[PDB]
């Protein structure tokens, strides 16, 4: 069904073949080349060989992707800063999987421009699917680099599309790395991605996928989208790795973390040959889980020419260290970039590498902190990416409390658990399944291996499956008033952006449905981002009939009246807000924002509002935290916000372009979750805190009146809460 053909192939003189093997299309320049390249088809050809002349090292080779397509002659693209691991413009992912994930939604629906358009980018990624193969194939990471050039081909508005991608590669791969042309192969594999879908390349090069080349175009025959989206992926540890020929990727990108390792635990230096071929048939043939690690041992161990004990013996400990190396990589931008460890989302995965990578350090027989081994990543990468020095002290600590915590976890763990097996022995049960193995994880913290050596010590089994923790892994993610008799209606003009000091107004009634009436712009505040709404009057006829409740449905906004038989379409009205339930809502809003801004500088960058409430008597705000504030930090919050009630700054609002906004202030905006709008609405309290936002503020910080801050509490492992009051 798929085309493919491109101007390159066709003047290049470029064959299109069936692989023998796999019975997939491929290109290729060779005319002797029959398979495509791609494991089992082909296999590594490049361990002890590199198929790239000179050796590089990650930052040479991030510079030099990065440089070339910003420096490009006929096509120039805009160099992007990263964006975090943790996805704060969208709530549908908990990581950030792959470069183009930085763009979805709002970019790709043309609901947001581009940073630049075309534009290049080199973006950590994280995967967790891949996680029981780190340390185990020689090529899986958790955390890994994905450089990309992207456009965005809006109607009418042409960049460039598949003959310019494969031409930019190839000129990439062949005029700046200097790889053997009739090497590459690209081979045709349509792709599928969740919401949409494309005709694909993958590169190949001594059997390495190299890069992934996808042409967006179909959208959920499937169904074809407006916008062509060129999204490339061309993978920085495996680009490393074919310039130096290491027996392992992670001997080329995590050196200065492997040897340390190996100094300290003190290991027998394995067989170079044995960790050779372990890669080498690691490519040829996946863990698609089943029970296949036992298939590609004894595959090495006939190859070496020894047992699978002997093969066990000689590889775990570097398995281990490899693993250990990889996890503390990952856990460090996730904590940079704002990861609370904790039973929820990301900080469930975060708990998770902690917790796997201790009793890594555990099984090696090493007894040095976690947190030690972050550090080694700090010093390494802080160069080029500052915000590790700037984080330090949290992620580290953040990591010893983790540790700190897992030692009591453990005990009363191992004994809840050796209790409830012998309730399954006395039971008629001899095996322990999948499922209650995750659930001894999910609620008494336990890893597989601790389970095991309690379960036989009973009589009972241990079955520990190869793919145990991508399991695990997949848990995290988890999981209307009046409709449609709207759609027809007008925006409502909201009158209390123009001035939040209206009190009274006048507007025409455009529907009364049920009890709900409908105007055609209005003062009254509809509930949203924790500020209750208004109440007060309109006035028919000389009829004041309160208004007990304002909501908003997409952009119209109805308002609660208790005599709707008042009203009718086409009458004029008189508003008028009751202001002391206003004034109060807006001293709290704001001083919620005072708070932030201070909680941010005593606590960390790391502070993340969780959940949000204000009321005409209190409010609430609820952070992302690491452990309770303290009665000290408490008063040091309480300080600091009344120092700038009493600095009296100014706080201004302005719309912008969401790619504007994000641009120029970072994505600390998206406090409450995430805005739909092709312009969003920045509250800014100046040099303090800037918040995309809906409610009504004060103009000036010295509105809002002394803030008292009432106590604090825990609400779950990363959450605390914060209860204060604001006014005189
Ligand atoms: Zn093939
Ligand atoms: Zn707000």
């Amino acid at each position: 069904e798929f085309i493919m053909k491109t101007r390159m192939f066709e003047e290049e003189g470029w064959i299109r073949k069936k692989c023998k093997v796999c019975g997939k299309p491929f290109w290729t320049l060779d005319p002797d080349r029959e398979t495509c390249g791609d494991p089992p088809c082909d296999e590594y050809q490049f361990i002890g060989k590199p198929g790239i002349p000179r050796k590089y090292t990650l930052d040479e080779m991030r510079e030099k992707f990065l440089r070339f397509f910003e420096k490009h002659e006929i096509y120039p693209h805009g160099r992007v800063k990263r964006y975090p691991v943790l996805p704060r413009w969208r709530d549908d992912v908990l990581l950030v999987g792959a470069s183009i994930m930085d763009f979805q939604p709002w970019v790709i629906s043309g609901e947001a421009d581009p940073p630049a358009n075309p534009l290049v980018i080199s973006q950590p990624s994280i995967r967790f699917t891949d996680i029981d193969n780190v340390g185990i194939t020689g090529r899986h990471f958790t955390i890994f680099e994905m450089m990309a050039h992207h456009a965005f081909n809006y109607p009418g508005k042409p960049i460039y599309w598949m003959d310019e991608t494969v031409e930019l590669a190839f000129e990439f791969f062949t005029k700046e790395l200097k790889m053997k042309p009739e090497d590459i192969t690209f081979k045709e594999n349509p792709w599928a991605g969740g919401g949409n879908a494309g005709p694909a390349f993958e590169v190949l090069y001594r059997g390495l996928e190299v890069a992934t080349l996808v042409f967006m175009q179909y959208k959920k025959k499937y169904i074809p989208m407006e916008t062509k989206v060129v999204d490339t992926g061309y993978g920085l540890e495996r680009l490393v790795w074919m310039s130096q020929g290491t027996p392992t990727a992670y001997d080329a990108v995590l050196g200065y973390v492997v040897e340390p390792l190996k100094k300290m635990a003190g290991i027998e230096k394995i067989d170079e040959k044995i960790l050779m071929e372990n890669s080498r048939l690691a490519g040829m043939f996946d863990i698609e889980d089943l029970g296949d690690l036992r298939y590609l041992r004894e595959q090495v161990a006939k190859r070496v020419g020894i047992t699978v004990e002997e093969l066990e013996k000689a590889i775990r400990p570097y398995e281990l260290i490899y693993a250990i190396a990889d996890h503390t990589k990952a856990l460090t931008f996730m904590l940079a970039d704002g990861v609370v460890p904790s039973n929820v989302k990301a900080g469930y995965l975060a708990r998770l590498l902690i917790r796997k990578s201790i009793r890594h350090l555990r099984e090696l027989g090493l007894e040095v902190p976690l947190s030690e081994i972050v550090a080694l990543h700090i010093k390494e990468l802080h160069k080029t990416f500052p915000e590790f020095k700037e984080m330090e002290d949290i992620i580290l600590e953040m990591i010893e409390l983790e540790e700190k915590k897992y030692a009591e976890t453990l005990r009363r763990g191992s004994d809840l658990v050796r209790r409830e097996i012998a309730k399954l022995k006395k039971k008629g049960i001899k095996e322990i399944p999948v499922e209650k193995l995750v659930t001894f994880y999910e609620s008494h913290g336990l890893t597989p291996e601790i389970v095991k050596e309690i379960a036989e010590k009973e009589g009972v089994k241990v079955n520990i499956p190869d793919n145990f923790y991508s399991m695990v892994a997949k848990e995290a993610e988890r999981t209307l008033v009046d409709f449609e008799l709207l759609k027809d209606l007008p925006d409502t003009r909201r009158l209390y952006y123009e001035d939040p000091f209206m009190k009274e107004f006048d507007a025409k009634v455009l529907r009364v449905i049920k009890d709900w009436v409908i105007l055609d712009a209005t003062a009254f505040y509809p509930e949203g981002g924790g500020q209750p709404y208004d109440t007060g009057v309109l006035i028919v006829n000389g009829r004041e009939v309160k208004v007990t409740n304002v909501q908003k449905v997409g952009k119209v906004i109805i308002h609660k009246v208790e005599d709707p038989g008042a009203f009718k379409e086409g009458m004029i009205v008189h508003g008028k807000i009751d202001w002391k339930r206003r004034i109060q809502h807006m001293r709290h809003h704001t001083g919620t924002h005072v708070l932030m801004g201070a909680l941010v500088r005593v606590l960390g960058r790391h502070v993340w509002q969780a959940g949000s409430q204000l009321t005409t008597d209190w409010a609430r705000l609820d952070i992302s935290h690491y452990k309770r504030i303290s009665e000290e930090e408490l008063k040091e919050i309480e300080m600091l916000a009344n120092r700038i009630v009493m600095e009296d700054r100014k706080v201004t609002w302005e719309w912008l372009p969401r790619t504007t906004a994000e641009q120029k202030y970072g994505f600390r905006l998206y406090q409450g979750g995430v805005v739909p709008g092709r312009e969003i609405r920045v509250v800014k309290i100046e040099d303090w805190d800037v918040q995309a936002c809906g409610g009504t503020h004060l103009p000036s910080t010295g509105l809002v009146g002394p803030i008292k801050i009432l106590r604090t509490e825990r609400i779950q492992d990363g959450v605390e809460r914060i209860i204060f009051a604001c006014g005189e």
